[PDB]
This record gives C-alpha cells, sequence and structure tokens, in this order.
C-alpha cells in the first residue's frame, strides 16, 4: 500500500498531449482545490490565488500568450496560479486563527508582533520570494491531486505572464506563478531523467 | 477505493513538531526518500536543488539553537536543509546532460539552448531565488508526500537563522537556503488542516 502510494507520486510527469473533448467538472475542481489548499505555507497565510479558465476560446487567446504551446487549448481547464503580497496581513492573520479556535486573542496577539518583526528583517518572505515558495508547495499539491481523479497537466513559466493579467484583468498585487493546463492525457508523459541523489544531496552523520 | 485512499494519503501530510528522539531513520530510506522526491517537476528540468542532511543529534542540538530552539529540530531522525544553487541554470550543463541521457539530439540541444536564453533574458529573476524558491518548493512539497510513504512526518521551517546554519556547516556562498525540514517518526499526530474556503481563494470561469 505504501508501494502503491509511491508508485502514484512517481506516475506524476507534464503531459502536453490533452484530449480537447474531455471536460473537467466544476465540483471536481473544487475538491481538486480545497485537498491542494492541504499544502503548507509560512504561518499557514495560504498566500495562493487561483483563476480557473475553463472556456476554449479563451484558452485559444491564451496559448497566443503563451507562445502557442497546443497543451493550453487542447486543456479541460487552465488553471491559473498568483501569490498574493497582500496575502501576508496579520489583522487577517489572528482573525483567522482564532475564528478556527486554534489560538485565544492574546497568543494570536503576541505571535502577531513577533511574524511582524521577522518580516522587519526578512522581507523577501513577504514578497515574491515568498510567494513563490508558498504557491510553489500549493502548486505540487495540486499537480499530485489531479491525478487521483485521472486528470494530468503540465507546470509552464514560458508564457506572457504580462499580456495573461491585461487580458484577464487581474489585480496588478497579484503576482503570476504558474500556468497549469489540467486535462486527461492522449499521451503519456515521459520517463523521469534526473540528477543522482550522490550529484544534489549530501548526508552527513 | 483507489481514489478515496490516494486523497487520503495525500491530505496526510501536515507539520508534526513533536518526534521520537530515538527513532532511526536508515541511510537506504534517505537516499530512497530523495531520489523520489527528485521526480518533481523544475522548469527547463534544471533541478537546482542541493540538498543537506543532518542525521546527529549534537550537531542537530546546535541546530536547534539557531532555530528558536524549537525542540523538533534535536528530536528528528534527521533534518534535511533544503538548497537552490543559482549556478546550476548553467546551458552547457543542460546541453550535455539531455544529450548524454538520449533525450534529445546535440544540435537540437543548441537550439533549445538559445530559446532558454532568451527566456532568462526576459525574466531573469527565473535564474535566481524567485526561481530557486519556485523549483525547490516544488521538490519540497514531493519530499514531504515521500517521507510519508515510509511512516516518517515533517515539519518544513524557515524560522531559523539560515546565515548562521550556513556558518555552522561551512555551506557554499551560492546556495540559497530554502527550507529547514525536520524528518521523525511522530509522537503526537499533527492538527486537521484548517484553511480558507475554495471560494475565499478561487474562481473559475467559463
Ligand atoms: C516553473 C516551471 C516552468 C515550466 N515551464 C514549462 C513550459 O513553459 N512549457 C512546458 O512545456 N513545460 C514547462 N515546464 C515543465 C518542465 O519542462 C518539466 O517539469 C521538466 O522537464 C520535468 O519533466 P516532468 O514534469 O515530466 O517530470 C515547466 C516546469 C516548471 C516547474
Ligand atoms: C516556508 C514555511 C516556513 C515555515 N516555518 C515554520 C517554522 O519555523 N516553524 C514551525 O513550527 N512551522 C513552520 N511552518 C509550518 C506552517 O506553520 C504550517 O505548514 C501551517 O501552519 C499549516 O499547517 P500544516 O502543515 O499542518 O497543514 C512553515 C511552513 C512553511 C511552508
Amino acid at each position: 500500500m505504501m508501494n502503491d502510494y509511491l508508485n502514484f507520486l512517481d506516475g506524476r510527469v507534464s503531459v502536453r498531449r490533452f484530449d480537447p473533448d474531455a471536460v473537467l467538472p466544476n465540483d471536481l475542481i473544487k475538491d481538486m482545490l480545497e485537498h491542494a489548499s492541504y499544502a503548507p505555507s509560512g504561518n499557514n497565510f495560504q498566500p495562493w490565488r487561483v483563476v480557473v479558465v475553463k472556456n476554449k476560446n479563451k484558452q485559444e487567446d491564451l496559448k497566443k500568450l503563451a507562445a502557442l504551446q497546443p497543451q493550453v487549448a487542447t486543456a479541460s481547464a487552465v488553471f491559473l496560479l498568483f501569490g498574493d503580497e497582500n496575502a501576508y496581513d496579520l489583522t487577517w492573520w489572528q482573525e483567522f486563527h482564532v475564528q478556527k479556535g486554534i489560538i485565544t486573542k492574546d497568543e494570536a496577539a503576541a505571535r502577531a508582533e513577533r511574524i511582524r518583526q521577522y518580516f522587519d528583517l526578512h522581507p523577501e518572505d513577504k514578497e515574491t520570494q515568498g510567494l513563490r515558495l508558498d504557491v510553489g508547495l500549493f502548486a505540487m499539491n495540486l499537480m499530485q491531486v489531479v491525478r487521483v481523479y485521472g486528470y494530468d497537466s503540465v507546470p509552464m513559466r514560458g508564457v506572457d505572464f504580462d499580456a495573461i493579467k491585461t487580458y484577464l484583468d487581474m489585480p496588478n498585487g497579484w503576482e503570476p506563478i504558474l500556468m497549469l493546463p489540467v486535462g486527461k492525457a492522449l499521451q503519456a508523459g515521459n520517463p523521469h531523467v534526473r540528477k543522482s541523489v550522490a550529484e544534489f544531496a549530501e548526508i552527513i552523520e
């Protein structure tokens, strides 16, 4: 069963050939997003914002902004993952965590000052560098979750995100992180080729 | 059935901060964990992650002092330090690696390399910390799921002094610290995930 889970995880590869007639229903999209959201993030700020485009005409427009990569138009839905800098809001953080019964109002106020002091020293963790890590965690989770339902994906950045935001009238404070076309594979992805563990990792005892 | 089990497994990834200080994580498994985590995607398959795994309680106690005395650093079976190396975005390597592995032709490599250069020219951040954070973040999440397969748990961390840690371990300067990940056998279960609802962060347009 652990072997089944390992084989499942190993099965994620980029798929770029999707069935243009396959449908990804909104009920499953919502479930996929809910499960993806269980990804960790610094202080549980959950800075991800997602816009799912499920309309072929519009995906064709997006393909024109994505170096004409075909998967953008054949996919059942194109998930656009953004990070919101304004997500690192300490008033929201206190309210949310107290309302959910995780911590008291006093504990939340004290923790919030420590988080402020941290960001004061490490401003990048509440800017694009922070967002890229937090939304990257989310994205990897989403890529495994969509597969539970029989779908596949390909993560993408070789696209004109400035033009995409303008096309979709996106807030200027939302930083584009990744475009993720999701669909039914017509062709399996290729086997993983990677550098060995000995080439990138050191174990010290 | 199958789908329920896979979802339950993914959902089971949770932050664990109470580990069994006597539990041993064998090195064969550490290597297996890193091999499977490596299957994570990265832009152009540059795989810019570098990892140092500290499995030595004496050293972990020193690391705990540099991690605001968070106890999980010292009780864990091993502490996985994940870095990104910006030197990894090297077009010579990229060609050599993909041609030697039979993924693409030599001439196709030179052509692809130039398109990769063009892309980085437009978006230089993607070969710098912004790119590393994303690429190593993908690896990190994959690692966190993989450790669960073997009955272990983890907690991702940045509330530590990465500057002092790099110095304590004699790490290269070109390596950007991304995340500290203690891994061990849970003595206490993680909490159910508390999250904003899908409608609070996502829109579906048809
Ligand atoms: C940040 C990022 C950007 C990527 N950009 C694209 C892209 O624009 N087009 C594409 O076809 N693949 C893109 N990829 C997919 C990678 O090429 C792919 O993950 C890598 O070659 C490893 O293959 P695998 O995903 O099949 O394991 C991107 C991946 C990441 C993580
Ligand atoms: C970048 C990052 C940094 C984090 N820093 C810490 C940390 O220093 N200490 C800690 O106990 N947890 C840390 N966390 C864990 C988060 O608090 C945790 O993921 C979040 O509260 C959600 O809980 P969950 O992982 O159990 O779902 C960090 C997580 C991320 C992604």
